[PDB]
């Protein structure tokens, strides 16, 4: 989570292992029941505002390897352009939705915007294998 400062500065703070327990087994699994994980996850990525790491385990403690891997993907196919439209050009898509750790600095409000669009790509990566899952 990242969280405004008392002195102005913005500050890395990682998920408590309670939270992280208990958004899990408090849940049913993601493929049983996509539309609980899926409106959970939203919330979080919202009121967390979580890092590309916090990102990764959130996901891996409430996704199985095999969820996990369909909600990335997806995400990286939900990757615009600058034409408002689709693109699989491997730069573009990595650029807005790395698989690897980025470099991008929380402390500074590139680094932040990055993180605003990888959050919103990550939320329709998970709203849209949730539907694949549903039908």
């Amino acid at each position: 989570p990242l969280r405004l400062g008392g002195n102005g500065q913005w500050q890395y703070w990682p998920f408590s292992s309670s939270d992280l327990y208990n958004w899990k087994n408090n849940n049913p699994s993601f493929s049983e029941d996509p539309g609980k994980l899926t409106a959970l996850i939203e919330s979080v990525l919202t009121t967390h505002q979580p890092t590309w790491d916090d990102c990764q385990q959130l996901l891996g403690t409430l996704l199985t390897g095999e969820e996990k891997q369909r909600v990335l993907l997806e995400a990286r196919k939900a990757v615009r352009g600058n034409d408002g439209r689709p693109t699989q050009l491997p730069n573009e898509v990595d650029a807005a939705f790395p698989l690897e750790r980025p470099d991008w600095d929380y402390t500074t409000q590139r680094g932040r915007n990055h993180l605003v669009l990888y959050r919103q790509l990550l939320l329709a990566g998970l709203q849209n294998a949730g539907r694949s899952l549903e039908h």
